[PDB]
């Protein structure tokens, strides 16, 4: 039982009711504009709407600098305006983070857990938004995957907390498919429960990734069942959100898991 | 680690390699014959073949008396002849069991765990085939679901062993959707691991069932994700086979689970 709720300004997310579903917003960028043009933003809104209907709880948006903003800001403007859901912003850059939250984004999603740009934690602290700290590194000289993962994630927490970030605005993420061989990803999957000793909600993103292809020997568009299995173990191992492409399918697996495990 | 293999005469099933997939053979019966006619047997063979291609390890066949045989015997004859896989026979009747094994079936699948016709365990003992003892009762006056389930299953084991059945020819099954309310099924799902103390391989059959519909509020043809989730937890909780309709989909989830848990 989490003794608090995830506060997202306008929106609130309860962590005891269900596994929360983060939908990956896919942005096929107009090869012709810098950003903001009708086709890409319309497609993003449309797609945000579909995922809202498929049972999504968060819309994840993003995926240099000067024009990271120009691409991402108009999408957040349009989506928050048109879809009643918390939007997480997918960046490791401090300036982008500010602009996006200023544009209407509610959560930070940092694939570098404040190590790329430590300044981001201050933006997170300033606007008081929840920040997702994901495990990542430039190397895989793991002495001991899980011990190092937990050590690394903790170094992220230090940076966040030292910048003013409240414990209740911290979410952790094992960072599957990042700085981890196919076997290390499996090992992380198998030991997810260990991240719980840190005392923070955990998000898992395994949607359609390489290690699934590695196991099943199947291309990206053929990874739904593989993804499902990772989401189920993830829920069984105690994670609070899952970051997925297939919102309809994963929502139903999430919900069935929830019922069975008693969430 | 199981220190033995599942011996099915012509075929052998290793229990340490993977979760074994039992495909439910669906028999749309010719409304016109008693059994044996071309359309129903052709459809069964065809369907057996499809599941063999989708990654199935066992074909489950069956689903009065005098004509249980007439329906089921010609199907086993044709399928064993045409598909190189162990066939389980789905009956609680002693006479049917004999005929089916005589017709080429390898495993007994008893939804009454030898309580309907105790004589079946002797057939099982005689032909030396593996028998699946499923949990079942006529009532749900459970004092304590899991304690009673284990007690009941044990009463099945007694009957089997007393009739000559070797420990290594015994498989257990929690019997989801039988003599259990929607909540009791969930409770069984949540406590599957407890069946392991009995020391026998466990098979789980949850494919497309009511309790999935109950949770997700969805019709039978819409229960793939729900089924998937039950199969994943089942594998996580240590079961050895799953009995499913959707062989292609469940095979892939099974295989991804296997990789992650380290089977
Ligand atoms: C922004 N991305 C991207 C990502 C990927 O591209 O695989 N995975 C993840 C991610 N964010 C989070 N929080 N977790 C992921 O696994
Ligand atoms: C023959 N049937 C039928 C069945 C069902 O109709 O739900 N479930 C099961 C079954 N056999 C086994 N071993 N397990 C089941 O759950």
């Amino acid at each position: 039982k989490w003794d608090y709720d995830l506060r997202c300004g306008e929106y609130t997310l309860n962590l005891n009711e269900k596994t929360l579903i983060m939908g990956i917003l896919n942005v096929t960028p107009d090869s012709f504009s810098d950003g903001g043009s009708y086709n890409e933003v319309d497609a993003a809104v449309r797609h945000a709407k579909e995922m809202r209907d498929e049972g999504a709880h968060i819309i994840d948006i993003g995926g240099s600098v000067e024009e990271e903003i120009k691409r991402v800001v108009p999408m957040i403007q349009a989506v928050s305006k048109e879809v009643k859901l918390p939007i997480s912003i997918d960046t490791y850059k401090a300036e982008v983070a500010k602009q996006a939250i200023e544009a209407g984004a509610h959560i930070i999603n940092d694939i570098w857990g404040a190590k790329a740009e430590p300044k981001i934690a201050e933006v997170a602290a300033h606007y008081d938004v929840p920040i997702i700290l994901m495990h990542n590194r430039d190397n895989m000289n793991y002495r001991n995957l899980m011990a190092d993962m937990i050590a690394d994630l903790y170094d992220s927490i230090k940076i966040a907390k030292d910048a003013g970030v409240r414990d209740e605005n911290i979410i952790l993420d094992p960072g599957i498919g990042f700085a981890k061989t196919p076997e290390q990803n499996l090992e992380a999957m198998r030991n997810l429960e260990q991240l719980n000793v840190l005392g923070y909600p955990v998000l898992l993103g395994t949607s359609r990734k390489s290690f699934i292809g590695h196991v099943l020997d199947l291309p990206v568009e053929e990874r739904l069942e593989g993804t499902g299995a990772t989401v189920c173990l993830g829920i069984e191992k105690g994670c609070e959100f899952v970051r997925v492409h297939d919102v309809k399918e994963m929502s139903r697996m999430a919900k069935m898991m929830d019922a069975m495990i008693g969430k």
